[PDB]
């Protein structure tokens, strides 16, 4: 049978309120824990412990054959928290490391 310690001793905030609502559950079978807020970022001790991520969008899968009209785009937000101390880690790659049952860097915003 899979892993089930995926995010077993890590938590984070996702950038999104949609696809959460299958992520959580999916971390939670996972081991790992989740929330959504933007804003909780106020205070850096989300980035500088240990253990907290934040999640960025699918991002990644922009085209450049469309870039200049392609609705995911690199916001601010991402460079923003890899200036108070992180990566904003894209879900695409939570999705890989969730079928290959590999959480080693491919989710992992500190690295």
């Amino acid at each position: 049978m899979k892993r089930k310690s995926i995010f077993k001793d890590k938590v984070f905030l996702f950038l999104n309120a949609k696809q959460y609502k299958k992520l959580s559950p999916a971390v939670l079978f996972g081991g790992g824990k989740t929330d959504l807020l933007m804003g909780e970022l106020k205070d850096a001790s989300v980035l500088d412990n240990p253990a907290t991520c934040v999640i960025d969008v699918a991002m990644t899968e922009s085209q450049l054959s469309e870039s200049q009209s392609t609705q995911p785009w690199i916001t601010s937000t991402l460079d923003l928290l890899q200036s108070k101390g992180l990566r904003t880690i894209p879900e695409a790659e939570i999705g890989l490391a969730v079928i290959n049952v590999s959480t080693e860097i491919y989710c992992n915003p500190r690295r």
